[PDB]
């Protein structure tokens, strides 16, 4: 019970989030949510940080997100941790 339009927003990553996300896409300064999520999403699967729980307290994720772990299934959660590392343009 999310909605759709949160993919719309578009947000500015702090140096520690872009950091993260240079390793897995082109750098610009101004992302959609949809990408930040995509992004993410496979920055944890090519490091393989996910076989429901992401484990992260061995990655930079871990020091991102503020949790040593977290489950894939909690989507309000994992907005709330993404938020707190980009500004809402
Ligand atoms: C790395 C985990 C990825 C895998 S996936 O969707 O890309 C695929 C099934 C294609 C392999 N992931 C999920 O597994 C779960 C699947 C689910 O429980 O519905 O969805 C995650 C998701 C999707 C959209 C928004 C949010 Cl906040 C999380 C989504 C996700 C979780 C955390 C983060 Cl930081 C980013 C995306």
């Amino acid at each position: 019970q999310i909605p759709a339009s949160e993919q719309e927003t578009l947000v500015r990553p702090k140096p520690l989030l872009l950091k993260l996300l240079k390793s897995v896409g082109a750098q610009k300064d101004t992302y959609t949510m949809k990408e930040v999520l995509f992004y993410l999403g496979q920055y944890i699967m090519t490091k393989r940080l996910y076989d429901h729980i992401v484990y992260c307290s061995n990655d930079l994720l871990g020091d991102l997100f503020g949790v040593p772990s977290f489950s894939v299934k909690e989507h309000r959660k994992i907005y709330t941790m993404i938020y707190r590392n980009l500004v809402v343009v």
